[PDB]
C-alpha cells in the first residue's frame, strides 16, 4: 500500500502529492525549463494557407513544457476572448488533456455535462496543469487512464484496454490519453432534471484501425469535415498531434519501446530507483534515454536524427507548397464561375492530401518516432494534391485562366492575407480578456483554494504575440 | 604466407583455388541455387515507357545467383546478337562486372585495349563467371579491388582507396568493385603500333559524391544523357544498381556494418572459421546474417522488411506511372508540333525525375539496405514528373489537345508496343546467335583451356524468353 490508500485530499492540485512524491514532484515541475515558443505559422506559413477558415490560421505553436500547457490553452488566440461562461470561438472538450481538473470535474459533473458548453464555462474551475492526477490513481499511485474516450478508442480498433494491457503498454497509453489524434462527435442528450443539451465529445477515429488511411475511410464514411476551407470551400479534416497512433507504426513502437523508456527515463538510486519526471527533449540526457540500448557515438546518434528531420522537411516544403497552391488554385476557378460539381473530384485530392500530409507533420516527434511512415505520407499527400492541380490546370483552362500563377506565401503576413486572418484584431480582443475575464477566473480560482499561485510562477511570459521577455 | 605464394596457374578459373580452398569454393559455387528470373519488365511495364529507346525496354530481370552472372550477360536480349567481333549493339565493357577473365585480360592487354570494341571481340576469351580472382590476390588471398575505376571513383569521391582502407571497408569495397553506377567515358587513344583507337570506358560519376543528387550534378555539368528517350526525346540518364551508393547513406552503412557481415556471414569451426561465400538473400539464415546483431525474433525482424518493400512498391508505382504519363504526353505534344524550345522545361523535369526514382529503384536492396533515402528520393522523383505533368497540361491545351489521356501500360506487351520494340525480332535473332555463335565461343575457350566444362551445368536453362525448365 501507499502512504495515501485513502486518497489525496486536493488531488488535482499536483503539489497536494509533493509530500509523498518529492523526487517525482521536483522533476515533473522542472519541464518549467522548456519555455520556448516557437510560431510555426512564422516557420512554415504554407500552414495558414492550409487552415484558412479554421483557427490554427490564427496561431499555432510547437509544443513545450507541460509546465505551460494550462496557460498555452489560454494564451492561443484559438480560443479566443469569451466575455463570460457562455462565449467564446471554442468548446469545454478544449480543457480536456490540459488539466487534471478534467478528470476532477468529470468524476463530478459526468462525461456528457464536462463535454456540454463553452471552454469559458470552466475557466475558474480548470486550473492546474498537467499533473500527477492525469495519470495516477490516488490511493495506488498506480498508472492510469482518467479519461474514457482513450479505452473507447483502443477497443474500437482491437486493442487492449488500459486495464487489459501490460506494464510496459502502459508506460505509453498514459501518455495517449492526449497525445492522439481525435474529432469533437456532436452528442445529443438529456440531463438530470430532463433539460435536452448537446455535447461535444472527445472521440477518436480509430474504429477502422489507427492508420492514416484507416481514420481518413472512418471520416469519408461517416461525411465528417472539422471546417469548409476558407478559400476553396473544400471540406476538410484537421490532424491534431497523431503522436501515440504514428509511433505504432515505427520500429521503436514495434519492438516495444514506450514513450516512458525514452521521455521519463529511469535514474540510479539502488533499490530507489526513480523516472525523470521532466518530460521533454530525450536528446538533452541521451545516456539516461538512449545509450542503454546504443551502441554507437551519442553524436553518430543525433546526426542520423537530424538528417531524418532534413528529409521530413524537405518533403514536408513540396506537400504543403503544392497543397496551398491547389486551394489556391481552386479559389480562383471559384471566383471565375466554377460549379461544386466541376470541383468536386478536385477537392476530394485536396482534403485526402491534406489530411495525410497533417497526419505527417501534426506529430512532432514523429518524423524519428516513425520516420518510414511520415515520409510515406507525405510522398502520398503531395501525389493527391498533385492531382488536384493538374485537374485544376483544365478547369482554369475552361474559364479562360489557363496561365493563373497562384499568390506567393512565403512569409506569415502574405498568407494570413490570403486567408483574411486580421491578427492585430484578434490579438487586441484576446489581450483585452486576458487582462480582465482571465484574471477574474485566477482569483476566484485562488479564492475557493482551488488553484495555488506558485503554479503560476513565470508561466505567462510568452506566447506567439508577446513576450515579457523569460518563462 | 599461402600454398600458393607465388601465385596461381590458370587464376581465372576458379576451380583451380579448390585445392587450397574447397570450403570456399563449395559455398562459392552453390550460388547455383539462386537461379530463379524474375523478369522485371513484366512485372513493372511501366519500366518499359520509362526506357523506350533504350536497351532495358527489351529485357531487364532481377538478379540472380553470381553462377549466372557471365550467362546472363550473354543471354540478355540486351547485347544482341552479334555475327562476330565487330558487331552487336553493346562494347567490350559490358563484361567488366561478370567474369575473373576481366582483370586477366586488363592485366595483359591494358585497361584501354580491353574497353576499346564490341562486346563480341571477348567472347571466346570471358567465359568464366564471378570468380575467387574477382575479390582475391592469388599469391596472399587477400581481398583486393581487381578494377581501376573504382579507387579513380573513390579519390574523386574524397573516399580513401582501397589499399588505404580498412579491413571491414573492404568488406564492402570488394563488392563495390561491381555493384556500385557507373557510365561509359568515350574516351579517345593511341596503341603502342601508333593507331588512334576509341575506348569505352566504365567510370564512376562520383567527382561530386555518391548522392543522387550529387551524381545529377555531375551529369548535367557534363551534358551527358545515356539515350535520347524513345519516345519523349528527353536527353535520359541510366541508373545501374547503385547498391553500394545507397548502402552509404543507410543506417548499416553509417554503423560500419559491411556488405560481407549480411551477405558472407562466418560460419563456426573454433580456430577455423570460414565465411559463407553462398552470395544471397540474407533472409534464408537469419541465424547467420542478423540474429547475431539482433534480439528481436527472425518473424518480425522479417515482417519489418516486408514493409519496408511495401512502403517502396507504393511509392515506385506511382512515381513510375507519373513519370510513363510524363513522357508520353511529351510524344503527343511533338506529334501535334510542339517546338524543343517548349519542351525543353519539361523534358528537364522527366530526365531529373526518372533519373532520382531509377536510382531509388534500381539498387535491388537499396529498399532495405537504406529505406528512408529511398523513399525521399522516390518522392522526389515523382514530384518532378508531377512539374512536368503540370506544364504539359498547358502545352497540350495550347496545341488543343487538352482533354489529351495517355495510353495505359499496364502490361509489358501493351507497354513494348508503345515503346515501339519487337520483341520476337530481337528473340529470333538472339536464338540464331545462341545456337551458332556463342556455341562457337565455348567451343574455342574449352579447346584453348580457358574455360572448364564443369562449369557450364545447368547454367543456360533459362532467361526471361526460354525455360528449358531448371537451372
Ligand atoms: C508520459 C507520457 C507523455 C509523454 C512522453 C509526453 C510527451 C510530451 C512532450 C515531449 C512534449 C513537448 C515537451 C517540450 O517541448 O519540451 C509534450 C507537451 C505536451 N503534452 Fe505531453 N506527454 C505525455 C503525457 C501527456 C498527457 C497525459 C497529457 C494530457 C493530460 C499531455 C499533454 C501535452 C500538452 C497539452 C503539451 C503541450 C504543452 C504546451 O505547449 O504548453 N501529455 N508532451
Ligand atoms: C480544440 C480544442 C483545443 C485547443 C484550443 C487546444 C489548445 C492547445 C494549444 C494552444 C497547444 C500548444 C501548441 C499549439 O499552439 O497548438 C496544444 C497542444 C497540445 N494539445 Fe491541445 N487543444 C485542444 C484540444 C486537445 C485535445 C482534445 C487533446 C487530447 C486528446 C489535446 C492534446 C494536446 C497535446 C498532446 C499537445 C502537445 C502536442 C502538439 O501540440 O503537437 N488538445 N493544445
Ligand atoms: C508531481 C506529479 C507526479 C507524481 C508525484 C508522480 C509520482 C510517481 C511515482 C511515485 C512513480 C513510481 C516511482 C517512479 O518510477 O518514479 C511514478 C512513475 C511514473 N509516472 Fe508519475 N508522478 C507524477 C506525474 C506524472 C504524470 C503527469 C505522468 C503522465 C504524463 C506520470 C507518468 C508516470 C509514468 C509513465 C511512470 C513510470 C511507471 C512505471 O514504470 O511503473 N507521472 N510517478
Ligand atoms: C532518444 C533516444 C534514442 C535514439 C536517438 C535512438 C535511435 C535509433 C535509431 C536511429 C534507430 C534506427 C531506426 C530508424 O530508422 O529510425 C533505432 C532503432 C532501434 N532502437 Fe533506438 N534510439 C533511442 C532509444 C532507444 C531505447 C531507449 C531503446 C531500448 C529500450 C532502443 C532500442 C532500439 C531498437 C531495439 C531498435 C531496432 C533496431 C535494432 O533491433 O537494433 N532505442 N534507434
Ligand atoms: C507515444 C509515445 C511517445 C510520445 C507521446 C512522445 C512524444 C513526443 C513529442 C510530443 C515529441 C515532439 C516534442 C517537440 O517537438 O516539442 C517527441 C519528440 C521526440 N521523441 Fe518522443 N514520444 C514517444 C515515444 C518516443 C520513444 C519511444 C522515443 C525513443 C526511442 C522517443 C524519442 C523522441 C525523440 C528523439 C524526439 C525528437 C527530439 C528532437 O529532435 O528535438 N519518443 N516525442
Ligand atoms: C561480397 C560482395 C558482393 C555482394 C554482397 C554481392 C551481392 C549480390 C547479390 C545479393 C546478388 C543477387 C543474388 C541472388 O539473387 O540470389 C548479386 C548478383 C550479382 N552480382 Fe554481386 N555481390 C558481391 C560482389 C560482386 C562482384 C565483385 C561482382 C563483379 C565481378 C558482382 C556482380 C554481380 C552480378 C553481375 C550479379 C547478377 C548475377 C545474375 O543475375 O546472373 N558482385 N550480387
Ligand atoms: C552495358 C553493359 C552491361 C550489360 C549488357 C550488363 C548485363 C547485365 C545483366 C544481363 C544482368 C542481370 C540482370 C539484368 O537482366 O539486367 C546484370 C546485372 C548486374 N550487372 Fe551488369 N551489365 C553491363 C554492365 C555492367 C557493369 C559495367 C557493371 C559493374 C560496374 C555491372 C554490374 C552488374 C551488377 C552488380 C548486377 C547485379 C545487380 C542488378 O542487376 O541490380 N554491369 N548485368
Ligand atoms: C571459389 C572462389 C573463392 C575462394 C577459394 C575464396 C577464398 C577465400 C578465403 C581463403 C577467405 C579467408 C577465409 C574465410 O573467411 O573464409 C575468403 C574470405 C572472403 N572472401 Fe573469398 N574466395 C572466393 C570467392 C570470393 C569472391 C568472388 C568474393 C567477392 C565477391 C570473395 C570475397 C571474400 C570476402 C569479402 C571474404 C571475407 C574476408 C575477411 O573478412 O577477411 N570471395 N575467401
Ligand atoms: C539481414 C539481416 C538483418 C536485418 C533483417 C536487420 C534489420 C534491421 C532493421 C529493420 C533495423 C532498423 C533500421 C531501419 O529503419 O532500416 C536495423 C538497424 C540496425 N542493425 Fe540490423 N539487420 C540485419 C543485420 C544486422 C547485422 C549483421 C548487424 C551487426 C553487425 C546489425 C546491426 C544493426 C545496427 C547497429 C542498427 C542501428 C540501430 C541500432 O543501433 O540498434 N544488423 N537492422
Ligand atoms: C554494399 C554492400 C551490400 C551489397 C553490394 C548488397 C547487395 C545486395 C543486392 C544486390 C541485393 C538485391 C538482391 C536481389 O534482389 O536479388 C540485396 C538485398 C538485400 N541485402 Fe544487401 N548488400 C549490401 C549490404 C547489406 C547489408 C549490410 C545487409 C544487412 C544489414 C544486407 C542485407 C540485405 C537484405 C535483407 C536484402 C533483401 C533480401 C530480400 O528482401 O529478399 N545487405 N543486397
Ligand atoms: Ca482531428
Ligand atoms: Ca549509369
Ligand atoms: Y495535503
Ligand atoms: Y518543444
Ligand atoms: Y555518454
Ligand atoms: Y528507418
Ligand atoms: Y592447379
Ligand atoms: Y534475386
Ligand atoms: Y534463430
Amino acid at each position: 500500500k501507499t502512504a495515501h490508500s485513502q486518497g489525496i485530499e486536493g488531488k488535482a492540485m499536483s503539489e497536494e502529492w509533493a509530500r509523498y512524491y518529492p523526487r517525482q514532484f521536483d522533476s515533473w515541475k522542472k519541464t518549467k525549463e522548456s519555455d520556448n515558443i516557437t510560431d510555426m505559422l512564422k516557420e512554415k506559413p504554407a500552414l495558414v494557407v492550409a487552415w484558412a477558415g479554421y483557427p490554427f490560421s490564427k496561431d499555432y505553436n510547437a509544443p513545450r513544457g507541460h509546465y505551460y500547457a494550462l496557460q498555452d490553452n489560454i494564451n492561443t488566440l484559438r480560443t479566443g476572448a469569451p466575455v463570460d461562461g457562455k462565449t467564446g470561438p471554442l468548446p469545454s472538450a478544449c480543457w480536456t488533456c490540459k488539466s487534471p481538473d478534467v478528470p476532477r470535474i468529470i468524476e463530478q459533473d459526468g462525461e456528457l455535462e464536462y463535454f456540454t458548453g463553452k471552454w469559458a464555462k470552466y475557466g475558474d474551475e480548470i486550473v492546474n496543469t498537467i499533473g500527477c492526477y492525469n495519470c495516477h490513481d490516488d490511493k495506488s499511485a498506480e498508472l492510469k487512464s482518467k479519461v474514457p474516450y482513450l479505452d473507447r478508442g483502443l477497443s474500437a480498433a482491437g486493442f487492449k484496454t488500459f486495464a487489459e494491457s501490460t506494464h510496459q503498454e502502459k508506460r505509453s497509453l498514459v501518455c495517449a490519453q492526449c497525445h492522439v489524434e481525435f474529432y469533437f462527435k456532436k452528442t445529443e442528450w438529456k440531463d438530470d432534471k430532463g433539460v435536452d443539451k448537446t455535447a461535444m465529445v472527445v472521440t477518436l477515429p480509430w474504429s477502422k484501425g489507427i492508420s492514416t488511411e484507416q481514420m481518413e475511410a472512418y471520416y469519408d464514411e461517416i461525411n465528417f469535415a472539422d471546417w469548409t476551407h476558407g478559400i476553396s470551400k473544400t471540406p476538410m479534416l484537421k490532424a491534431q498531434h497523431p503522436d501515440w497512433e504514428l509511433y505504432k507504426t515505427g520500429i521503436h513502437g514495434q519492438k516495444g519501446v514506450s514513450c516512458a523508456d525514452c521521455h521519463m527515463p529511469y535514474t540510479q538510486e539502488g533499490a530507489v530507483k526513480y523516472s525523470d519526471h521532466k518530460v521533454g527533449n530525450p536528446l538533452d540526457n541521451m545516456d539516461k534515454s538512449c545509450m542503454n540500448c546504443h551502441r554507437e557515438s551519442e553524436q553518430k546518434l543525433k546526426d542520423i536524427v537530424k538528417q531524418k528531420f532534413e528529409r521530413k522537411e524537405f518533403l514536408q516544403d513540396i506537400a504543403f507548397d503544392n497543397i496551398g497552391k491547389a486551394h489556391l488554385e481552386t479559389g480562383k476557378a471559384m471566383e471565375l464561375g466554377a460549379t461544386d460539381a466541376e470541383l468536386k473530384e478536385i477537392r476530394t485530392h485536396i482534403r485526402h492530401a491534406q489530411w495525410r500530409a497533417d497526419m505527417a507533420i501534426a506529430g512532432h516527434g514523429s518524423f524519428f518516432h516513425a520516420p518510414e511512415e511520415v515520409l510515406r505520407l507525405l510522398a502520398s499527400g503531395n501525389e493527391e494534391a498533385q492531382k488536384a492541380r493538374i485537374k485544376l490546370v483544365k478547369v482554369l483552362a475552361k474559364y479562360g485562366a489557363i496561365d493563373y500563377v497562384a499568390p506567393d506565401f512565403e512569409t506569415k503576413e502574405k498568407a494570413q492575407k490570403l486567408a483574411k486572418v486580421d491578427m492585430e484584431a484578434f490579438i487586441a480582443e484576446k489581450l483585452k480578456f486576458k487582462q480582465t475575464l482571465e484574471q477574474e477566473w485566477k482569483k476566484q480560482a485562488i479564492a475557493k483554494g482551488r488553484l495555488n499561485p506558485e503554479s503560476l510562477k513565470g508561466v505567462d511570459e510568452k506566447s506567439s504575440y508577446y513576450d515579457k521577455t523569460k518563462k
